[PDB]
């Protein structure tokens, strides 16, 4: 356990957007109808607590809620946090660079259905040999859905499956936080 | 109870400053050695609730730390606090513009003694005739001493009392948070 840099961090809120950032991360809020993450761009994935002297909304907070985990320098705020979907433990945190937004990726569709499997790990849209997986679906996630963005292409939130059983050379996420 | 307007409403930090601000409230608190509250400029004082979405550091805060009180929009935040001063209840909060700060009124000195009197409203360093009131003194209170500023002069904190009991025409706070 550890706290994150703040030499060169900034924090700060106003116009219905607020930020977390620092070097290697910037989040972002927004306000429509509700408070919730919209953007955060990660350049290099990072293991510290993010403090609280830079930290907004920070009362009362869920930590399995955190989009991105505390543990992942994820900012204690309810900032972090989008409906219908709890924190991604198993994102491709190992890809490098990683960018997260709510937005379909190129080609997918994404169902709610009570006949979807449970939140696994993050899922690449495209398979080893460059294959796309079309049909996704989602529990109880909200839409648009948790996207990933890498080097090696688009992903899916941890609540969102391909809905298809038949999927072989499946691209998923193995890191656990 | 009610909660404060954010449309007009910007609460940032960076290098080492705090800002929680609106159209009437400037708050600033800075880190040397220490996080703490360094000034305050309100313009009209009002009574809302600041909003946790717009707050910094708000995990756990005690309500009677917080030197711009709670009911009088201060920000639930451990940034709107100064050690050895708790919540500023009779603060010179009807004079209409205040401005808060850590310094020394103009003439004045202020001494740490176990014979100082308790918290009370806060008391104009000028008679009503404008004589200057040049000792003071409080309990457990740090330096520089809590001070504000309005159109008919210069006051200080509620711990910080005159130290000579035979001061007359004193002017001092009515108001109650």
């Amino acid at each position: 356990t550890t706290e994150c840099d703040s030499k060169i961090m900034g924090t700060a809120v106003k116009n219905n957007l607020a930020i977390h950032s620092d070097l290697s991360y910037w989040i972002e809020s927004r306000l429509n109808d509700t408070w919730k993450l919209e953007r955060a761009v990660l350049g290099e994935v990072k293991s510290c607590t993010w403090p609280e002297t830079h930290t907004l909304w920070g009362d009362g907070i869920l930590e399995s809620d955190m989009i991105i985990p505390v543990t992942l320098a994820g900012p204690r705020s309810n900032h972090n946090r989008r409906p219908g979907y709890k924190t991604q433990n198993q994102g491709p945190w190992d890809e490098g660079r990683v960018e997260i937004d709510f937005d379909y990726c190129p080609g997918t569709t994404v169902t709610l259905s009570e006949s979807c499997g449970h939140r696994g790990p993050a899922t690449r849209t495209t398979t080893e040999s460059g294959k796309l997986i079309t049909d996704w679906c989602c529990r109880s996630c909200t839409l648009p859905p948790l996207r990933y963005q890498t080097d090696s292409g688009c992903w899916y939130g941890m609540e969102i499956r391909p809905q298809r059983h038949d999927e072989k050379t499946l691209v998923q996420s193995q890191v656990n936080a």
